[PDB]
């Protein structure tokens, strides 16, 4: 029925995206907020008339609330989920889950013993157009997957950034930013294991020295494999081969010499720009739109290529074209289907896919990307 | 300065593709035809005005010759291959090369004993825009080369066949006679060494049984890698993301039934459609167009991704885009470019490239998908 969430984390992830979102759900009511910012979370506490905290803990412990949405830095990831499930809150937590194995797991048995539901962060594979290449798949027309292609080519190195975020041993880069949003759509649309992984990951600028590519053929479990090719120097744009749609839906305008531009003739600090741009009552809070996607995704099966398209998905058979409207959500549109998966699990309609379990596997791929790019052999898991 | 050519085997490569662009071609002269078919041959000698026999054999003794363009069936190319070198005949031969090691070895060994330049075959990497991606990454500007990704999906599998096409055992399907268009345009975008290969290849269709589909990832000799992935099952035509012109640089209209509706809707034997169809002086001997391609081909190196376009190049930069037009050929575009490669080593210019070593070479790593497919393992060369 209607899930009272508390908000946990006001950067952009929690503030800008999710939160108006929320709003905009009809089983879905924001409650409560926190931050360290005293700033940023009194001027939310004002613009969403809700009580707002400096912990946490505090916020468990003033307003009555179902679920906690975690959208705080990843390192503080762990102790925010076993601190929720600690109180029997239900939890969305945002990507990275962790970096860690071991905090992976404490995660795991912090839910499971406390009987709560969890789910993983609104990712990607939330898009409709990827539950809708699920659906299709499983109906069974089309017949079995033979093999996947996904790629997107991006800006994503050159957007603003804080300098952890361009260190891949604090969690920057795009092994741990974007992959997974290939990653997890790729598990969403087959229903299979990842059993292996062969990757080349490329660092390409030396003043950004975070992975900004990847090459990789993942194998799954039934001997079907899955192409997944990402590159974020501001170079090719892809959206280019999937109808001039940006990422989340709204119509895109070239723009290639774009993030490098504004960075090269920055003046000042980039982490300022970064924290004045995608902040809460920044330039992006100010958001007709079509259905959101990562780069182009291309599923063979036996019966017909698949393809997401601004509408749906796109079907080439033996016949030749059609188009399959896109599940409708309930809510909006990635945002919304994530509120979905958690609302269904906790009212014993669905228990969520995206659990604690599926986000330390998309945490190992990632591992494995790392090793099989370092090693350059195939990874067997 | 002017070659003197002989063409032996009159099927489709032969006739209609390399035939007129060697007519229209300057530095080259058709001087003489063989085929074992009393009928196509007579036929060809009476439209090019000149003297055409049943066997090598026969031509080699007969015409003043310099070089020889052998499009016979692959099951001949080792003794024709063999024949030629023992006149002291420089070739041109169509892939492919051969289906056997030791056939490749026979055909080397012999080349080399003679002294002959021989190229394989017109290959896709003959196309212009090709050797344009070659010339920027030399040119050093663009930086090294990371990673490459070439997709081909196509009709390929629902063009009209002979049945033993529909027999890997026999020499078909994409593993022989697509994917070499793409390896061979990896090797000549990077000049590297394929030293790894893991695949995956499907056979979708079982009345077909022959693979029409793969996926692949490729290994390349200083930690660079290419991803390949074909398939053509007529569902998805990539020549969208190609500006829609076709790979031969003509425009393309969408027809997705295309080729499979052809097939359903024949009546009689499919081998005859074949023939009729593309033989000499059949349909498509009918023949204002733009560059030729094979599916796209995205190339991501330290300062830019590379493009193949319709007159060259697309250059994403750091400064947004720039266009490098194609390399002016001699002649027609990849046939063209084929003569142009023998002349130049006939002349001293320049040695082959594409010589019978490398040939065996790309035997080899088809070899190495059709294992790591079987297998699952990433193959080490």
């Amino acid at each position: 029925m209607k899930i009272r969430f508390g908000i946990c984390g006001l950067g952009f992830a929690g503030s800008v995206l999710m939160a108006p979102a929320m709003r905009h759900h009809p089983d879905a009511q924001i409650v409560a907020a926190c931050d360290p910012n005293e700033d940023v979370r009194e001027r939310f506490g004002k613009e969403y008339g809700i009580p707002v905290f400096a912990t946490l803990a505090e916020m468990m412990q003033h307003v009555q609330m179902d679920a906690v949405y975690i959208a705080s830095p990843h390192q503080f990831h762990c102790e925010h989920v076993v601190q929720a499930s600690e109180q029997g809150l239900h939890i969305i937590v945002e990507k990275p889950l962790t970096l860690s194995r071991d905090e992976a797991d404490r995660m795991i048995e912090a839910v499971e013993r406390a009987g709560v539901h969890l789910v993983v962060g609104t990712s990607r594979s939330h898009d409709p157009v990827v539950r809708t290449l699920r659906a299709i798949v499983q109906e069974g027309s089309v017949g079995r997957v033979s093999m996947l292609n996904c790629f997107n080519y991006t800006d994503f190195l050159y957007r603003p950034r804080r300098p952890e975020e361009l260190d891949t041993s604090k969690g920057g880069g795009i092994i741990y930013n974007q992959l997974p949003h290939q990653i997890d759509s790729i598990k969403t649309i087959t229903g299979q294991r990842i059993t292996a992984v062969r990757a080349m990951t490329g660092r390409l600028d030396p003043k950004r020295p975070t992975e900004g590519n990847c090459a990789a053929m993942l194998t799954l479990e039934d001997g079907a494999c899955a192409v997944m090719v990402y590159s974020g120097y501001d170079h090719f744009d892809s959206d280019e081969m999937h109808f001039w749609l940006a990422e989340g839906g709204r119509a895109k305008q070239p723009n290639h010499g774009g993030a490098r531009k504004v960075l090269r003739q920055l003046e000042g600090d980039e982490a300022e720009l970064r924290r004045s741009r995608y902040g809460f009552g920044g330039p992006i809070s100010k958001s007709d739109r079509k259905q959101p996607h990562f780069g182009v995704m291309l599923v063979t099966c036996e019966h017909a290529d698949l393809r997401a398209s601004p509408e749906g998905v796109l079907v080439y058979g033996d016949e030749g074209v059609r188009e399959v409207p896109a599940i409708t959500g309930r809510g909006p549109f990635s945002q919304g289907d994530t509120i979905d998966e958690l609302r269904d699990a906790i009212a014993g309609v669905a228990p969520a896919l995206r659990d604690a379990r599926w986000g330390k596997d998309t945490l190992e791929v990632c591992l494995a990307v790392l090793e099989s790019s370092a090693t350059g052999r195939q990874v067997e898991r």
